[PDB]
DNA sequence: TTTTTTTTTTTTTTTTTT
């Protein structure tokens, strides 16, 4: 199944079974060859996972590289998470004869800006092969899974779930992951599971890993921070079925509209949440709604949230950006989207001067779109006006109130409005002919 | 007054004036006696008001539960707004045993939705008493409060107001509620105090409660969201004595039609509105029109609303709704309405597979009925039809304008209608055949 | 030509064609001499207008106050609607030094009440100079525009219009205002033009302004809507040269009749519609017929039209109206019409105790005469009685229908009635009395 | 059959990862 290294630059395609092995025994069998391969995963978790993993069971500590943990053993295999790619600058020269763009299903700006740096810097950086893996491509539908058992939940049982229920003895002893849309029902359905006398867990972006015991009953209430890439022992897998997406509107009032909402959960989530059990024996999955929706394309929404992301996390300048999303979206066999780079960056190059505390501030919020939310506060804070409401998102200004004052210069919505708002604001009217042609 | 703890299963009455202490007083009471009490209340702002108050008055750090925060003490006491309380699936297997529901005279659907679910799960939940807690019973009229004078508005006044006039003296210095029928107002009203010296703010649902100082000089300018259970030491409150209601007409045209209407309060919201002072200590009550109509029935539209939020919010089925519902009406004591349950039943469940993407805008967007705004723009977008008209409630379609085209399939009225119209659509045909039998 | 600013009160008139600048410039070089100045527009898409155009043009953000939006800058000039002005109380204490009344030819109940208003509480209010402006003063005659080329429709065009023919190539490309008298034409001539390859968009009452592009070609079919005070950078205008209106008679049958008539416009209609194009650049003027009626004097109706206003809009007793009015009768400049404001006083005097939930209905409905046909619905449904007729006009009404039996208590006549009817309720008799002296 | 303008105008509790 995994692509033969060619004399010269080329991409490939790998697709096979959640659990089959395409983050572990691949990447061994092509350092067995005597070639040095790099393997990017978009989680934190199964990047360290792989660390250990590696170690005792292939008898090879790799490298590892992300945000909270570096290891440099000096192996012929390196495991790094997407976001710590990219803040390193990409790829080195002559570094890896193999790159292995590892959940490349995976929607998120981060995932998606690092794999089209990969496709844009992989042959000048010398390497010969870049591989795509994933266990669902773009189009493909919900396949049965040989280790799977999949049981529908219903109203019976002491534990509600969105509109189900749990009952008590399906979890009580053993390893269980419950997959919750947010992070405040993650909190509340451990707290509820804790207080019945189960060793009850949760875990989002932003704790950190070590809440998840190696062995032991336990019951991990998590978000799609454990949906892929991870393994965590589970005997079975409960999904909520539902997860949190973002759509960009062009409702020209006066520019767009960046709405989060809860839907469905697509194909791709449902195959790899699923596959968080059955990974090396079987499993059993529950869930609260059958079937789901097509996967393959992607809201506009990602792109701007990748310009924004390079623009605060990465240091790429907008053109940088459009460079590397370029890379993608003209890579044949990945997941699809209307082509909005020049709007986007168009958008984000006129974004300039950005006050640094106010991102600082978005950014260790957590804040989606730290950047646009910190430059409308950056332009507010100037005009000496308020933001478009107070609202946890706005707390960076809390601070200028007395100040502040009259119409918000309102850029974009990113939220709620409840003061008054002014169109007239430079950038305001910028964007707006960005839109009009 | 407080019913004493059966050995058995039994619903109980207490009413006791504005002010007395059924919120916090009596829960305490019963606590003492080594009871685990649950206090279900509509307002946010009271229940998170219950928790600092009940602190350091009564010495003992309850629960609270609400949709903004949560505090697990292990207190023998839990507030919780009815909202969270259904949101969380309800009552959970002997973890009370009396449950209060307060401010049992509110006619909003997730009160009724609410305290039908206490009276259908109290009992098989292990609890030995249900209360019913107001200060303004189904059939009663407005009676004089013992701390409080009620004093006329007149012509005379700097400060414009519903008719009246309302004289800055009367306000400057002190603490201050001004009640406003809708948010419009609200925020006209207090920028027009600003603008005069005054400590002044508004608040309503969708501000943040912190909005409003604990102390010092203040005039709250507000909606029906402080009306119940909140108690803010004001010195005095202005109302305007009208309120925004909603009414269901079944105008065959072709099915039914829901219109907001803005109306005279009734005596249970005159009541209540003046019981926000006089709290502990006297206090002045100034109105615009004296009396008011009568209260104890409330219309179908609000079953309507109860079916439309169990759907939207609470993951009920019609059925499910309609069970709980049914507890409610049945039980006397409580506000009555037209048994009109069968009929909504019938309508909401044909209403299926609904766009999540328009459900969760129209939900965000804060718009009455939020099901059945999002099923209608669902069937047109199927249809690629347009919506009624193109005013803010249908927002979320603009974005479809280039392909929508020819007349509305109307599903019932929900407002102005200024395209044309088809009445032709499964889901028309199948309303109006609810109401032809 | 701008009266100067006196040192004690004063009302002044401005006289100078449309276009000239009385509702931009004048006010710009009031505010350059450092006075605060109120600018008063019965239309809300000019209101609206003047917020943009001051800003980018004069470089001045004004306060903008209506019903759809507010936008409160602090500058020194603020630009209102006269309904916005009346729903806010009026005059506000040393507020302004100047207050203009804006299009002082505008003959509706909200322009009356609004200039009367002022009138009688600017010099109190402590402004120095009121000013009455418009293009056409009371008594005159249709002046040629330097800037209008008047060119006669014929019979020779693709498309049908009040008997004449619109040629397509004198709307294909560029921007063009056609007036319809009526929303339902308006709907069907825009349909008519997109249904042949063009921008068409119609526009009246109860829409939004935002349908009308700032540029681009379009061609906008709209009521008197967009009759005075807007600007649309029209390359044309197109007039059917007719209009609705309004008549009392007092036929004693029992008592009056309301009757809306569709008649040939007055010179200040022509003049203000073919205003919209030739402003600020040459433009054409297309008409169907030529001529026109001489202006200066309104029916009673329209008195009546201002009591049921003041009632149903404003909170303003029929005491209060008549005081307002009396201002406005009594001031030399302004439009005449027979003193009649006793008798309609006295009329609306005797209608107390109306349903708000019909009253709400009539205004939300878009009703003339909210006040007056909810009146006398509320009556009907009193006596258990049925509506004059069952026309759209009595929906109210139709959820009664099982229980409403037996002949009309007829109070006056507001259109079609047929029904039996008695003469004999309380208020009718009331009513032929206030008409028999 | 064919057929009517203009400006004022709506609350409450559930709720978002990566
Ligand atoms: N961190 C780990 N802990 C325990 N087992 C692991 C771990 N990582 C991998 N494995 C085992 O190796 C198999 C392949 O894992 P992996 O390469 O991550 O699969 P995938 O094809 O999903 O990328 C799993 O089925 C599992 O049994
Ligand atoms: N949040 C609070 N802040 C200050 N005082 C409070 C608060 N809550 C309750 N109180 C005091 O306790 C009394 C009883 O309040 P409460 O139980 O809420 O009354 P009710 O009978 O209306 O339910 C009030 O009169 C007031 O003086
Ligand atoms: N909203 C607008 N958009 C474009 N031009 C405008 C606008 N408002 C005013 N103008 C320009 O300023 C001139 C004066 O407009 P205005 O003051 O409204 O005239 P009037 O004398 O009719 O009251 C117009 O001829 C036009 O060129
Ligand atoms: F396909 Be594996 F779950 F990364
Ligand atoms: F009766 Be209290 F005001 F809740
Ligand atoms: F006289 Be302008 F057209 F208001
Ligand atoms: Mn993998
Ligand atoms: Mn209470
Ligand atoms: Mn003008």
């Amino acid at each position: 199944s995994p692509p033969a290294v060619p004399q010269t630059f080329q991409v490939a395609h790998l697709h096979a079974p959640t659990g089959s092995g395409k983050s572990t025994k691949v990447p061994a069998a092509y350092a067995a060859q005597g070639y040095k391969v790099l393997v990017l995963n978009p989680s934190v978790a199964a990047t360290l996972g792989f660390g250990a993993y590696m170690s005792k069971a292939h008898g090879i500590d790799p490298n590892i590289r992300t945000g909270v943990r570096t290891i440099t053993t000096g192996a012929p295999i390196t495991y790094s998470t997407y976001g710590k790619f990219l803040a390193d600058g990409g790829c080195s020269g002559g570094a890896y004869d193999i790159i292995i763009c590892d959940e490349c299903h995976s929607t998120d700006s981060t995932t998606i800006l690092g794999i089209g740096t990969v496709l844009d810097q992989a042959e000048t950086a010398g390497a010969r092969l870049v591989v795509l893996a994933t266990a669902t491509p773009p189009g493909s539908v919900t396949v049965p899974h040989p280790n799977i058992e999949e049981v529908a939940l219903s109203s019976t049982g002491e534990i509600p779930f969105y509109g189900k229920a749990i009952p008590i003895e399906t979890i009580k002893g053993g390893r269980h992951l419950i997959f919750c849309h947010s992070k405040k029902k993650c909190d509340e359905l451990a707290a509820k599971l804790s207080g019945l006398g189960l060793n009850a867990v949760a875990y989002y972006r932003g704790l950190d890993v070590s809440v998840i015991p190696t062995s032991g009953d336990v019951i991990v209430v998590a978000t799609d921070a454990l949906m892929t890439g991870f393994t965590g022992d589970f005997d079975s897998v409960i999904d909520c079925n539902t997860c949190v997406t973002q759509t960009v509107d062009f409702s020209l009032d006066p520019t767009f509209t960046i709405e989060t909402t809860t839907v469905p959960q697509d194909a791709v989530s449902r195959s790899q949440r699923r596959g968080r059990t059955g990974r090396g024996r079987m499993g059993i999955y529950r869930f609260v709604t059958p079937g789901e929706r097509p996967s393959g394309m992607f809201d506009s929404s990602v792109l701007c949230e990748c310009y924004d992301a390079g623009c605060a996390w990465y240091e790429l300048t907008p053109a940088e950006t459009s460079v590397r999303l370029r890379a993608y979206l003209n890579t044949p066999g990945l997941p699809v989207c209307q082509d909005h780079l020049e709007f986007w960056e168009s958008v984000f190059t006129g974004l300039t001067h950005i006050d640094a505390h106010f991102l600082s501030q978005t950014k260790q919020a957590g804040d989606n779109f730290p950047y646009l939310v910190a430059y409308q506060a950056t332009v507010c804070a100037r005009a000496q006006a308020p933001p478009p409401s107070w609202d946890q998102m706005w707390k960076c200004l809390i601070r200028l109130k007395p100040t502040l004052h009259g119409p918000t210069p309102l850029l974009y919505r990113l939220g709620a409005v409840q003061n008054e708002v002014t169109t007239t604001h430079p950038i305001t009217k910028y964007i707006m002919a960005c839109m009009s042609a």
